[PDB]
């Protein structure tokens, strides 16, 4: 829920880079149906963390439905 240094919470972080990069831009409710419904809090303290170092980017309210950013994508592909 803060532990952003555990193993557990580096493997919750890829799984939403594997699916936002190679599935597609989610709400959190629909990464937890996918990652496990039992992983919610975590997915959403990942997300809020990737927020913050501006990997990701949230659009719209209801509910918001998160992005990979350009920044992080630049790290993952060729123009
Ligand atoms: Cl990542
Ligand atoms: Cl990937
Ligand atoms: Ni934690």
């Amino acid at each position: 829920g803060s532990h952003m240094a555990s193993l557990d919470m580096a493997e919750i972080k890829e799984k939403i880079c594997d699916y936002l990069f190679n599935v597609s831009d989610s709400s959190a409710l629909n990464l937890a149906k996918n990652i496990g419904l039992t992983k919610a809090r975590d997915i959403n303290a990942v997300l809020i963390d990737m927020e913050r170092q501006g990997d990701v980017y949230r659009q719209g309210t209801t509910p918001p439905i998160w992005h990979l950013t350009d920044k992080k994508r630049e790290r993952m592909q060729i123009k």
